[PDB]
């Protein structure tokens, strides 16, 4: 992930390897819907059903309907790009997270 995501710091690579752990619950390498739910509500940002659906699917690239650390990566990939928009949760995740 360090080869890939070379717009990122290692510092900044590593506090989203943190924010992953600390959300993936079960500690099975990825976060699922009800992982991401839990997420939203700890941030102060609760999202509707359907919503955390569409955060899923945005960046879902193996269709899992988990997501996999490479995954979480591309959710900053994809915000700091300015791809996303800015009342989606998506957007809100990562101005949410301290990255
Ligand atoms: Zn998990
Ligand atoms: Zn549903
Ligand atoms: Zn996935």
């Amino acid at each position: 992930p360090y080869t890939e995501f070379k717009e990122f710091s290692r510092k900044q690579i590593k506090d989203m390897e943190k924010m992953f752990k600390q959300y993936d619950a079960g500690r099975d390498g990825f976060i699922d819907l009800m992982e991401l739910k839990l997420m939203m509500e700890k941030l102060g940002a609760p999202q509707t059903h359907l919503g955390l659906k569409n955060m899923i699917k945005e960046v879902d690239e193996d269709f899992d309907s988990k997501l996999s650390f490479r995954e979480f990566l591309l959710i900053f990939r994809k915000a700091a790009a300015g791809e996303l928009q800015e009342d989606s949760g998506l957007c809100v995740l990562a101005r949410l997270s301290e990255i």
